[PDB]
């Protein structure tokens, strides 16, 4: 009875650090203002952190095959995780929905600089409003911009046309938005599809453990 007691230790000290930072992230595109500098250093410590969880996770699993209970320590440190990754869970699918938002909303500000060269409809204003599960939709722009939906607190969402416009040849500062955004968004995009995923899954099989009393 020892091994679970440091490694639940690291994943809730990690969950707290990953309070921090994935709640900061959150704001910051639910704000509707993408920082470069900010996000970049709370996105990276967020998919180590993440890797982190990932290698920790399947040694835990290793340590049920290996270890089990017989000890409050393990447990209170398994409460902890479950609290941690439920609310961590629910806003990174809420943090998901505001980068596919925050994405698409950037796509069509491309469309609007962008001068219509090909047939499409208009670069026009508009205020959307989304706040379900979905987003994910093809590339709206010419860029690699896959994605769907608007950022609930940022209602000013334009209606979802899409370019075909796949030329190019020299940018200014659309390339800086695409840059920016989608490199930044696109790297929490796939760290919180990562995880969500590895979350969810954590408390799914969790209810294996025991408390003291096995």
């Amino acid at each position: 009875m020892t091994r679970l007691s440091e490694i639940l230790d690291q994943m809730t000290t990690v969950l707290n650090d990953l309070k921090t930072v994935m709640d900061a992230e959150q704001q910051q595109l639910s704000v509707g203002q993408i920082n470069g500098s900010q996000l970049q250093r709370i996105t990276e410590e967020k998919s180590s952190l993440l890797a982190t969880l990932d290698y920790l996770e399947q040694q835990r699993r290793l340590e049920q095959n290996a270890q089990r209970s017989a000890n409050d320590d393990i447990a209170e440190r398994w409460q902890a995780i479950t609290e941690k990754t439920q609310h961590l869970r629910d806003l990174n699918q809420h943090n998901g929905w505001l980068l596919e938002g925050q994405i698409e909303r950037n796509q069509q500000a491309l469309e609007v600089l962008k001068p219509h060269q090909e047939p499409t409809l208009y670069g026009a204003d508009g205020q959307t409003s989304v706040s379900h599960r979905g987003g994910k939709k093809i590339s709206i722009v010419l860029f690699q911009g896959p994605s769907a939906g608007l950022v609930p607190r940022g209602s000013g969402g334009i209606e979802g046309m899409a370019q075909h416009g796949a030329l190019e040849t020299l940018k200014d500062l659309a390339e800086k938005e695409v840059d920016d955004a989608a490199r930044l968004l696109g790297e929490m995009r796939r760290g919180c599809q990562q995880a969500e995923e590895q979350l969810k899954m954590l408390i799914d099989y969790q209810n294996e453990y025991r408390s003291n009393l096995n």
